[PDB]
This record gives C-alpha cells, structure tokens and sequence, in this order.
C-alpha cells in the first residue's frame, strides 16, 4: 500500500476542480497570448523560432538526463530540417528530432504500442543504455528511489493508459498534465521513459493547439525547475489518487514555457528592428560585429553592459580605438550609457521605425 | 414568481456552479489571449485604424439597444478627430450626444486604474444626457433616480424603491472596487447587478455597458477596447433581455447569466478576429501595391471595396458602381477597371462575361 499504483482506486486520478480553475484558465490566457503572436509574425521569424524552441527542446530533454549534446550538430541538423542556410550524421540526434517531429507534425494520428515502439528504437540505436544491455522497442519485462508497477501488469496499464489518452475527453491542459505523471508511473520500458514522456506532452499539446510546430518546450522549463520536477514526482508516486499537487505544478511549468518563449520571441523581434532600422547607418566591422554580439544576449544584455575592455576582448584593437567607437555608437544612437568606468547598452528600437 | 429578485432573502449574494463554469472561463481566456497577442504584434498604425473601428460600433451599437439609431458617418467623424485620423466627412457642428458618448465610453476604458464612485457614473450620466430631457421627458440628471424605475424592448420589471437606490449602489460599488475575483466573472456579475438596480432614471443600459469596458480594461490593463460587446449583444438582442431574466430570475443563482455572459464575450472577440483580419489584408493590399502606378480616381474605387474586407460588395464591383463613386463616363470606367485587373489589384467575381463584376485581388501572407 505504499505507492500509488498499489492504491485501490488507481489508475482513476481525480483533481479539486474548484481550485484548477483559475490555474487552467491563467494558463490558457498566456498560451492563446503567444499563439496571437505566432500567428501574426512573418513566416521567416516563426521558422527562426522554430529552429530555436527545437535545439532547445533536444537539448534540454536529453540534458534532464544527464546527456550533453552538441549544440553544434544539433543546429546543423534542425537547420537541414528546416530548409535554413550552413559533417557526419548523429544517429542519436538524428533518431531524438524524428521523435520531437513525429510527436507535433503527425498530431492528428493517436497514440499507439508501435508509435512509441518507433520513438524508443529512434533514441537507441545500439541495443544500450550506457554499459547495460536493454529490450528496445518493446516494453520491459523486469523491473525498470521509487518501485514501479511489476513487469507483468505493464502490457495491461500501458493498454489502459493508451484507451484513455486517445478519447481527448478532458481539457487539453490537464491531458498533458495527467498523460506524463501517469506514464512516468508506469515507467513502461527499460530506459528512456523521461524523453518519451516529454514527447507525449508535446503530441497532447500539439492536439490540443492543432498545430504541428512547438512554438514553447516544457522541457526547457522542467529542467529549469528540475528539483522541483523530481520531489513532486516523488510526492505523486507515494501519494493517493488526487493529484492536484502534481497538476498545479505542472501548470506552472507550462506557463514558465510560454514567458520564456514571449522573451525569445521579443529578442528575435527587437534584433530584427534594431537592423531594420541601423542598415542605413554607416558602422565598419568591428562595430558591426560587438552590436550583434549584444544583441543576441536580448533585452537582458551584459550584467555589466558593454565596455572598452571587453570591445578589445572581442574585436582585439586599442582600448583607443575602442574608447572612441563606442562613442561613435552613441552618437548614432545605437548604444547608450548605463549608471555607475563606462558602460554601454543597447538603444532598442521599439514599436514603429 | 412571487418576489422581485432583490426582494430575496440572501440579496445580493449572488453565487454560481464554480465546476461548470470552469471550462467556459478558460475557453474564453483562450480566445481573449490570442487577440491580445495579435494586437500587441501588429504595428501602431494597424492598431489604431482597428481602436477606431470598435469605438465607431461601440458607439453606434450601444445606442441602438436602446432604440437610438446613430448617423454613423457623423461618429466616425468625430472619431477620427480625436484618434488624429484623416478627416471624415466635411466638420459639421457636434452632436452633443455623440461627443458625450464617446467622452463616457473612453473615460470607462482609458481611466482603468480610477476606482467606480458615484461621482464618476453622475458624470457619465450628465454626458449622456446633456439638455436634461430623454426624449420629451424632463429627467433627474447626473443624480440616481428620485422616483420607480422607439426600438427599446420593453421588459415589466420592478427595480428596488427610490429610497433603497443610494444604499444598494454603496453596497454594488463596494463590491466593484475590491477586485477579488476572476476579472471575467466580475464583469458579468457587475453589469447584471448594475441592470436590477436601475439606479438612473434613464441612461442604465449605455452606464452599465461602459461598466463592462471598464472592468475589462482593469482585467487586461489596456486603456483601447479591441473588441465590443455592445456589438455582440446587438446579434442577439432578444436573448439578451431573456438571460438578464430581469422577469422571474428569482433565485441568486446566476449560473445561466455568466454563461451567457461569457458566450457573448467570445461573440465578440470572434468578431474582433474577422476585423482584425480585414484591416490586415488592406495594409498587405497596400503593401504590395505601394510600387503599383494607379491615378486617385483608381485609389478612391479600392479604397472603398478594400474597407468592406474579405465579405466584399454584394454584387462586387460593377461599371455603374465605379461611375457612381467617381463621376466619370462609362468609356473611363471600362478602361480603369481593366486597367486594375490587367495591374492585379482586382479579378473577375464571376466566370461569366454576361454579367460582369469584380472583388479584390487580395494578397496572402
């Protein structure tokens, strides 16, 4: 009686409606704020998005456990993927992006024993998880701190977990919510349960939008708060039926998702701007070069701002030389001062110019 | 049947199904999210032309719940003075009303952090009603009614007793002014609410409208409403006075009112979607056409069909039309409209050269 799938009433989870509510419905306002934005912003800076939210989707759902990609193969596949500018193949980059892809392009197909099947051999080529040996493409037939349900009930839970999750019988929010907590639970295959997991709550998320591109990553917001993650998975495992403790912070993650894509979005958009507005400006390549070194740190900039030494850290000529091309930058308006040696800072161009 | 709602027992303790309405308060935050990131990312000159349209069916459809029926001309002119718009029309004298009216209407959604008080629906009121009469009734102005409570629909409902009136709106704007509930639910309540009193002698309709406006201006903190509820409430007029239920609402269960309520404010941020979409496609169409050779003769004919949006003329664009926007002799018309499909600017509405007629080249993302 100590974990929740021994509990007499599982797999039936339950919520305290009432107080969800206001949860779900705050979670919707800033979900439909970013699809506005989607929606409005031209096709070539939603594909930048896009190839922005997907490297870091990769590389957050494999560093969350303990998997460090490189970044570099990652940028270079997506950017193939998507048609942008710019080695051999990753296999196991290659297999983690056909899965995120399958998860939001096909999101009208349900979700299927042979679906996840094909997502668990695209993130194990060899037949290993490290030094140990496990059963691919099929569920675990021995056991996976936490005990997850005996192998012999896993063909079974996961038939039930699956009926469920394809009747999209309850709000799209609280599906992605319930749909991951339960399939960690079961933990169904000898590895890689977490980044599948994940990717069943972009395919809910995908269903739920109708839109076949993740503009946001969960993600990048779980392992963001990854210590949380982990004590209320904890707490969930040992619990009873009711999980709105889970459900809340889960919410919560969601919507740290969509404000770290509303700060993506409106560095992309006020970088844009800002060159929209200076390619009549006259700068030679050393200035050219720092302003698009701070304007990729975004409106949150350098903890110091811009300064003399790190211009000659970066462009490697006299602190003179720097002193006066800084200045130059403030006279075209492209910088300006910061408050107690100088500091300098983007001079954003907002709205209309 | 037996008692007047605000005759019951637990008034004004007005309660609701919190489960039920759950799934109506975060579809329609949904929706309301997705036009404000719209209206966030469109430029300043988009934003300001869709401002000036939803003031202009503010205005115009407000007042026509009530049965008065607005030269909508007139209000887009004195709309378009004040955004600093190109002027509309030749500048007649003012409609005192209209001024009045928009001074309310933007006072009720630009001055959002200004608490409701008396003082501030008296001066709403005196806007309303500038020569002190409703119609040729001499009425109490700028003062909540002293006595009992055209197109108008007349509903046989009994409103609380003049002497009650000053106590029940104390009680009504103590509650506003706390904000302590979801800011959806706390416009629905607040306009019902305002409704039973009828605290005017005339006006309470138009007031407890710009009430919605500024409860939602204070729930989105954004001093422009994008979208009307007025203009909703006009689609289904009717039903509106059946869901205020003034006649036998009995009980202070208003689980079917905040339903309705939420449904109506999704009506129109829906319709704020298809305006949003039209005054979009123009600025496109201009975009494109920026380089594109045209006379004013040709500008003023695109001009009016691309600010009737994707819905177009009924019947498109005609010769006969064309000459009576313009002046000109058929041969011109002839030459001119084949000139703007030769140029893309319009294509052929119908398959059939019989009947000839045109709509909008439009121009896709």
């Amino acid at each position: 009686s100590h974990w929740i799938w021994q509990h007499k009433d599982w797999p039936h989870f339950f919520w305290d409606e009432k107080l969800l509510s206001s949860h779900l419905s705050s979670a919707r306002l800033v979900q439909g704020k970013l699809l506005g934005i989607i929606h409005t912003i031209n096709q070539q800076t939603a594909r930048q998005m896009n190839a922005f939210v997907l490297a870091d989707q990769a590389v957050d759902t494999s560093a969350i456990e303990g998997e460090h990609l490189n970044r570099d193969s990652v940028r270079s596949s997506i950017a193939n993927r998507l048609g942008l500018k710019q080695k051999p193949v990753d296999r196991y980059i290659e297999g983690l992006l056909d899965m995120l892809l399958d998860a939001t392009e096909n999101y009208e197909q349900p979700l299927t024993l042979e679906r996840l099947y094909g997502w668990h051999a695209a993130l194990f080529p060899t037949g290993y998880s490290g030094i140990h040996k496990i059963t691919v493409a099929a569920l675990r037939k021995t056991d996976p701190h936490y005990e997850a349900p005996p192998s012999k009930r896993v063909n079974k839970e996961m038939r039930i977990f699956l009926n469920w999750f394809n009747k999209k019988d309850l709000d799209g929010l609280l599906r992605a919510g319930i749909a991951h907590l339960w399939f960690e639970l079961l933990h169904p295959f000898d590895d890689g349960n977490g980044r599948i997991g994940r990717a069943i709550i972009d395919l809910t998320l995908a269903q739920d939008e109708k839109q076949n591109v993740r503009y946001y990553s969960l993600s990048s917001a779980i392992m963001q708060d990854r210590k949380n993650y982990y004590t209320q998975l904890g707490k969930s495992c040992r619990g009873n039926m009711d999980i709105t403790l889970w459900l809340i912070w889960f919410i919560n993650c969601f919507k740290t998702a969509i404000h770290q894509a509303f700060e993506l979005i409106d560095d992309i958009t006020l970088k844009s701007r800002f060159w929209e507005k200076h390619a009549t400006t006259e700068l030679n390549a050393r200035q050219i070069k720092v302003l698009n070194r701070l304007l990729d740190a975004g409106k949150k900039g350098f903890i110091g701002g811009m300064t003399t030494r790190k211009y000659t850290q970066l462009t490697k000529t006299s602190r003179t030389t720097a002193y006066r091309e800084l200045h130059d930058l403030v006279l075209k308006k492209c910088l300006k001062p910061l408050t107690k040696s100088a500091a300098y800072e983007i001079r954003w161009v907002n709205k209309e110019h």
